[PDB]
C-alpha cells in the first residue's frame, strides 16, 4: 500500500529522526521533530494509542518503549489508508519533499551572495552538526569511521559526497593504526568542500537533516569570512582557512609533501610512488594560539614552458617546490616566480626538497639562496622526509594569515 518512493523517502526521515543512532525513535526525539512539523508539543495521550496500535498489529515495531522503522513505515502507511495523508505530507514537506516525493531545489540550493574576496567557511552550528552527526555513525565508537560507517552516514544522500578511499582517506587525517577517517579528518574534509564548493556542501547538510535539527536554512552552517582593514566593528569576521598552491617541476617531491601534512610520521614516505592524484590536501595548524585550516593544493606538474592558468597561480600563498638534489630542477621554480608571483600581492616560499642527500649546485644561472635574496624572498626553505620537522606547514599558514 506504500509507494517505493515513499518508502524511500519515509527511511531517510528515519535515519535523520535517530539521534541515538540505535535504530529506534525514544520519546524524546519524537516530541521535538513534532514541533519540527506541527509547531505542538506531542501528548502523552496520542502516544500511546500510536505504540498500541503498532505493537498490536506489527511484530518489532515497538521494541524497548520505542518505536523502530518497521513500525515507522507501518505508521505512514495506516495514515494514508485512514484517509490523513495531510499529516504524512506535512512531515515529508519539513524533511524537503515535494509533491512528486523529490528534494526541492529551493530546500537544497538556498539563495547565498559571496562578495568578491570573500571566503565561505563552516559556522559554529554547522560544525556542532557535523560532530554530532559523526559521533552517531560512529557505532563502535572507535573515534573514527569504517567504510562501512561511511556509507551508512551517507545512505540518506543520493550518493557520497567524495570517494572513501580515493579521497578522503588520502587527503585529510586519519588513524594511524586502523587507517579509518577520525573526528578531525571528517572536519578538515567538509571544510576543503565549504570553502571551494559551498553550494554542494550546502546541498549535502540538507540531506543529512540539517535543516531539520537546526531548524533553519543551511545557511546558518555557513559563515562568510572575508579580510578587512583595521575596521573597528564588534562583529569580526577573520579567516580561519587558506588556501596553499604548490606548483613545482615533475620530480621536485612537492606532491610527498603535501601528503606529509597528514601524518605526524613521515618516515614511512620517502620512498613511494603516489598512484593516486589528490588535488587537495588539508590539516590544521596553529598560528599565534588560533587554529587554521591549510589547504594544500597539488598543482598538476607541466612542461616549463607549458602556461598556467589564472586559477591556478592565484590563491592565498604560493609554494614554488623545487629538488636540490637535481640540478636543473630549480630553473623552473625561477622561471615560475617571475612570470606570474613577481609582480603580484601573492606570498610565495620557495622550497628545498629531498636535502638529505648532497645539495648539488644547480645548473641556472642563479643559485636559490641568491635568488630568493634578488627578489626580497625569504631564503630557501629546506625540507625533508627522513626529519619529521612540520614548521614548514605552520610558515605556510603564517605567510597566508599575515602581511603581506
Ligand atoms: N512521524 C512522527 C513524527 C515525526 O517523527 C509521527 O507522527 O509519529
Ligand atoms: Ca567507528
Ligand atoms: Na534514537
Amino acid at each position: 500500500e506504500l509507494t517505493s518512493a515513499c518508502k524511500k523517502s519515509l527511511v531517510r526521515i528515519f535515519k535523520i529522526c535517530d539521534i541515538d543512532g540505535d535504530n529506534l525513535l525514544n520519546d524524546y526525539e519524537l516530541n521535538l521533530f513534532q514541533r519540527r512539523c506541527f509547531n505542538t508539543p506531542l501528548q502523552p495521550q496520542i502516544l500511546d494509542e500510536v505504540k498500541a496500535v503498532i505493537q498490536k498489529n506489527v511484530p518489532d515495531g515497538i521494541y524497548n518503549d520505542a518505536v523502530t522503522l518497521k513500525g515507522f513505515l507501518f505508521l505512514h502507511c495506516l495514515f494514508i489508508q485512514r484517509g490523513r495523508n495531510e499529516t504524512t505530507w506535512a512531515v515529508l514537506r519539513r524533511f524537503g519533499y515535494n509533491d512528486q516525493l523529490e528534494m526541492c531545489q529551493e530546500y537544497l540550493r538556498p539563495p547565498l551572495k559571496i562578495p568578491p574576496g570573500s571566503s565561505t567557511e563552516l559556522s559554529h552550528r554547522g560544525q556542532q552538526f557535523l560532530i554530532a552527526v559523526f559521533e552517531r555513525y560512529d557505532r563502535d565508537g572507535d573515534g573514527a569511521l569504517s567504510p562501512e560507517e561511511h556509507k551508512m552516514l551517507f545512505s540518506t544522500c543520493p550518493a557520497a559526497p567524495w570517494s572513501y578511499s580515493t579521497d578522503i582517506r588520502k587527503s585529510c587525517p586519519i588513524n594511524e593504526t586502523t587507517g579509518w577517517v577520525t573526528l578531525h579528518g571528517w572536519l578538515c574534509r567538509w571544510t576543503l568542500m565549504t570553502l571551494i564548493d559551498v553550494v554542494k556542501t550546502m546541498e549535502y547538510l540538507a540531506y543529512l537533516g540539517f535543516n531539520v535539527h537546526e531548524n533553519d536554512s543551511q545557511l546558518a552552517a555557513i559563515h562568510v569570512t572575508r579580510e578587512r582593514r583595521i575596521d573597528l566593528a564588534k562583529r569580526q569576521s577573520s579567516r580561519s582557512v587558506y588556501k596553499c598552491h604548490v606548483i613545482g617541476p615533475k620530480g621536485s617531491g612537492k606532491t610527498g609533501m603535501c601528503r606529509g601534512f597528514l601524518v605526524e610520521d613521515m618516515h614511512k614516505l620517502i620512498g613511494k610512488e603516489f598512484k593516486t592524484n589528490v588535488v587537495n590536501c588539508i590539516n590544521s595548524v596553529q598560528v599565534y594560539g588560533q587554529e587554521k585550516h591549510l589547504i594544500l593544493r597539488d598543482i598538476d606538474v607541466r612542461h616549463a614552458l607549458d602556461p598556467l592558468q589564472p586559477q591556478e597561480v592565484n590563491c592565498d600563498v604560493a609554494c614554488l617546490v623545487y629538488d636540490s638534489s637535481n640540478p636543473r630542477s630549480f630553473e623552473y621554480v625561477a622561471r615560475i616566480y617571475i612570470k606570474y608571483y613577481a609582480e603580484s600581492k601573492i606570498p610565495v616560499m620557495i622550497v628545498g626538497t629531498k636535502c638529505d642527500m648532497d645539495e648539488r649546485r644547480q645548473d641556472y644561472l642563479m643559485q636559490p639562496s641568491e635568488f630568493c635574496d634578488k627578489y626580497k624572498l625569504l631564503p630557501p626553505h629546506l625540507f625533508s622526509l627522513k626529519t619529521n620537522k612540520k614548521e614548514l606547514y605552520t610558515k605556510l599558514a603564517t605567510m597566508a594569515a599575515f602581511p603581506h
